[PDB]
């Protein structure tokens, strides 16, 4: 049979990689940095605090149940694999379900999660906001090594507030052909908000695997492996032959195992590669993307169901989100990502920005995990 932590990894990416598809067809040109790992992380934590139609919705999405037979210990055997030393570029991730105090939780929850996912609830009082907010946001920032400081805004959580599950994911990795020098490479951006930036554009002539695919309408798109110095992780970055061509017509169509396809037809060519330097933070709404991929029930406040957690009162998600945070540039990436359900009565809205972009994914190839992803500007 198939290594263990191969298997889990494909169905978490095939089901991240599906939300940002849905976050992408909402948006033409979206500029937004997303991680399927970090979405698929809290999601299946999800799955133990829920229960009838609600849990059921959650299990078809991902595929999976997480308290069948060798799922959970699978999938514990794939985070030691990403962040074993082994790689040389590192990764850390780390998990965590913070919930009300003086809510009576449902026999069993407790040690069956910390069976299955080896970490206790993490017990505090909502009812003193800020000291709440602000040991959360102190998790987040310490498991993210400092790159994301301020998740929860004031009024994200507040004494109405029962439960917040959040994954906290971090990346950084060299290049195993740095760029030369590009500080004296820059470019002009001139972007549909009507500003304009200057951006160092790197470039480097080299050979590296590389292939040509064909979207259902026919048309070419070029995809890239560039690979980070430990040989086990790299980022492809695809984009169309002609500039006619919408981006949209590639992301309709992405899918896990389209990426592990393009991955075993490339060939190491000669190509003069261009990419430029930057930094990139956003933060999307996962609310319609889960709701369009058939998870309704989790979010109307009588329908939903976590009767697994709680039998106490009624419950339902207010907010559903993912923080990301991603620096390029000529030694290497370093990119982290903060992904958060929170279970209270306030939601919040979302800003979108847009601009014709390229694509890129970093992915672990051992695996096949996808950790991360996004749609980055053009010159």
């Amino acid at each position: 049979v198939h290594h263990p932590p191969s298997y889990v990894a494909h169905l978490a990416s095939d089901f991240g990689v599906r939300v940002f598809q849905q976050v992408a067809q909402a948006s033409k040109d979206r500029n937004v940095v997303f991680s399927p790992y970090g979405v698929a992380s809290v999601l299946a934590m999800l799955q133990l605090t829920t229960g009838g139609e609600t849990q059921q919705q959650i299990q078809a999405a991902m595929g999976f149940k997480i308290d069948d037979k060798g799922m959970a210990p699978a999938l514990r055997h794939l985070y030691k694999e990403l962040m074993g030393p082994w790689n040389k570029d590192e990764i850390s991730t780390t998990d965590a379900i913070f919930v009300q105090r003086d809510l009576k939780l449902v026999q069993g929850f407790m040690p069956h999660f910390f069976r299955l996912f080896r970490s206790t609830v993490k017990q505090v009082d909502f009812s003193e906001v800020e000291r709440a907010r602000f040991i959360i946001n102190d998790w987040v920032k310490t498991h993210t090594k400092g790159m994301i400081s301020n998740l929860l805004g004031k009024g994200a959580v507040d004494q109405l507030t029962r439960l917040v599950l959040v994954n906290a994911l971090y990346f950084n990795g060299q290049w195993k052909t740095p760029f030369p020098d590009s500080s004296t490479h820059r470019r002009l951006f001139h972007k549909s908000d009507g500003s304009t930036v200057s951006v160092p554009m790197m470039a480097q002539t080299n050979k590296f695997n590389y292939t040509e695919f064909t979207t259902p309408d026919g048309h070419y798109y070029d995809i890239l492996e560039l690979p980070y110095h430990g040989d086990t992780l790299s980022m492809f970055i695809a984009a169309p032959y002609e500039k006619e061509v919408p981006l949209s017509a590639l992301t309709n169509i992405l899918s896990a195992q389209l990426i592990s396809h393009w991955k075993g037809n490339m060939t190491r060519l000669p190509r003069l590669l261009v990419l430029p330097k930057f930094s990139l933070e956003t933060e999307v709404d996962l609310r319609k993307p889960l709701e369009n991929l058939g998870m309704t029930d989790m979010f109307r406040q009588f329908q939903a169901d976590f009767t697994s957690l709680s039998d106490q009162e009624p419950l339902h998600v207010a907010q559903a989100l993912q923080k990301v945070k991603i620096e390029v540039n000529e030694s290497g990436t370093v990119a982290s990502s903060s992904t958060a359900v929170i279970v209270s009565a306030r939601m919040a809205p979302e800003e979108i920005i847009m601009d014709r972009p390229f694509l890129f994914v970093v992915r672990h190839n051992p695996t096949g995990t996808v950790l991360f992803m996004g749609q980055v500007m053009e010159p």
